[PDB]
């Protein structure tokens, strides 16, 4: 996992802990592009934390870790996503069609299904996450909050903190307790997210105002032109009880049916 620094270029420009540059690293014989997380002692355990997650994921649809370098500061090198995050990819381009944003979240939706049966739990599933390697190839990402499940235990229990709230669902808030059903309920607000075009969830709502919304069994509406088996599943995946909740290979499932029902509409 250790990188060689005179291996790898960065660039000087920023593209967003720290920053996230560009930069090339001299592989066997390719070239490769990649994005490197920059650190600007909680930091830096907090990016091995993360660089031992990496290291352990192998699946299309997760952005794959090159290394760590340990240099002007500590660096996890990763594969480039050469589209940037799916949320800012849409606000850009709203001619992107309902068929291709199921393609997208079906492929999110594959690679939680590998999460799910590796029994690790993302913690920061939101479109701000989703990073796009083309229009039709979409990788989930930033994996600062994941942890990897006891052997004994189906969640992780948080003791503290800086939370993204209104991705999380109500056993997350009011027992701190984080299962891949919990990665779940995110998936139905990044959902919500891919088919609104990049809107921020819950406009306008505090954090507070959100978790009131959800106890009440509200939930917001559906995005104009998303189709209602799409929201439909939103509302599946946003099941206030975890156990009637359903996991990642059901979501994956009723996605991949529905995706391959538009795919023979469009050959139609
Ligand atoms: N493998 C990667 O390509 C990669 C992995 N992870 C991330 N993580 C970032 C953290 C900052 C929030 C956004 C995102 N979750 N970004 C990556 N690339 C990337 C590519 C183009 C643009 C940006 N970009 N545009 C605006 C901000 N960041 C990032």
């Amino acid at each position: 996992v250790y990188l060689d620094r005179k291996l790898l270029t960065l660039e000087d420009k920023e593209l967003g802990f720290g920053t996230v540059k560009k930069g090339y690293y001299q592989m066997k014989k390719v070239v490769k592009t990649v994005a490197v997380k920059i650190l600007k002692p909680a930091l830096k355990d907090e990016l091995l934390a993360e660089a031992n997650v990496m290291q352990q994921l192998d699946n299309p649809y997760i952005v794959r870790m090159i290394g760590i370098c340990e240099a002007e500061s500590w660096m996890l090198v990763m594969e480039m996503a050469e589209l940037g995050p799916l949320n800012k990819y849409l606000q850009q381009n709203r001619h992107v069609t309902d068929k291709n944003i199921i393609e997208l979240v079906h492929q999110v939706s594959m690679g939680m299904k590998y999460l799910e049966e590796s029994n690790f739990v993302h913690r920061d599933l939101a479109a701000r996450n989703v990073l796009l390697v083309t229009q039709h190839y979409a990788k989930i990402s930033d994996f600062g909050l994941s942890k990897a499940l006891r052997a004994d235990e189906n969640y992780y229990k948080a003791q503290t903190g800086k939370w993204p709230v209104k991705w999380y669902a109500p056993e997350c808030i009011n027992y701190y307790k984080f299962s891949s059903k919990s990665d779940v309920w995110s998936f139905g607000v990044l959902m919500w997210e891919a088919f609104s075009y990049g809107q921020k969830p819950y406009r306008g709502m505090k954090g507070s105002e959100v978790t009131a919304m959800l106890e009440k069994g509200e939930r917001m509406g559906c995005p104009a032109g998303c189709p209602r088996e799409m929201y439909d599943l939103m509302n599946l995946c946003w099941t206030y009880d975890v156990e009637n909740r359903p996991g990642f290979a059901a979501v994956e499932l009723r996605l991949r049916n529905y995706y391959y029902d538009v795919v023979n509409h469009h050959h139609h």
